[PDB]
Parts: structure tokens; C-alpha cells; sequence
């Protein structure tokens, strides 16, 4: 099973933030700011903010990276005026082995 932390660009505040990830099945959970939830104390911080279907994104490597982060895979949908979620982790193993992961799910 796939699974640990990586970093989700928010696309208001404009930067990244750290969040808890797992894939199950075809599904792709993200928690909610693991830095914060702890500078609030606060224990609606939950777990799965967000869950993903893979089933309907695909994945892309970023070469030249992105927003100053070295490596990053991207979901990018299916259905149109869906946006781009955009993951990076911090060293390059960590990078191919999920893009691995979710691509043989993406591919069946």
C-alpha cells in the first residue's frame, strides 16, 4: 500500500503546504494541513479533507518542476473546467515511486 506525506499547492495562498496522503482502490486522500491543524490545536483538523478518483485524472511529471519545488507530478482531469491538483514531495525517490503507483492505476 501507498502512502505518506507530500506537499499540495494552494493555488489562494500561494504556497505549499504539507498533508497526509494514502491510496486505496483508485482513491487518492489528502488530510488538511498537518502544520496547522497543530498551529490551531484544532481536532476538527481531519484526516481526509479530500479524496481523489484517479479513475478520472491522469498523471504528468513536471521536468523543469514547479513554484520552486524541485519535484512535482501533477493529476490533471478529464472533465473540462476541473483543475489541475498539483503534489511535490521532497526527495527524488519518493517522487517516482508514487508517480508509479498512481500510473499503474491510471493505466490498469
Amino acid at each position: 500500500k501507498q502512502q505518506g506525506e507530500l506537499y499540495m499547492w494552494d493555488s489562494i495562498d500561494q504556497k505549499w503546504t504539507r498533508h497526509f496522503c494514502a491510496i486505496a482502490d483508485a482513491k487518492l486522500s489528502f488530510s488538511d494541513d498537518i502544520e496547522q491543524t497543530m498551529e490551531e490545536d484544532n481536532p476538527l483538523g481531519s484526516l481526509c479533507r479530500g479524496i481523489l478518483d484517479l479513475n478520472t485524472y491522469n498523471v504528468v511529471k513536471a521536468p523543469q518542476g514547479k513554484n520552486q519545488k524541485s519535484f512535482v507530478f501533477i493529476l490533471e482531469p478529464k472533465q473540462q473546467g476541473d483543475p489541475p491538483v498539483e503534489f511535490a514531495t521532497d526527495k527524488v525517490e519518493e517522487l517516482f515511486e508514487w508517480f508509479q503507483s498512481i500510473r499503474e492505476i491510471t493505466w490498469k
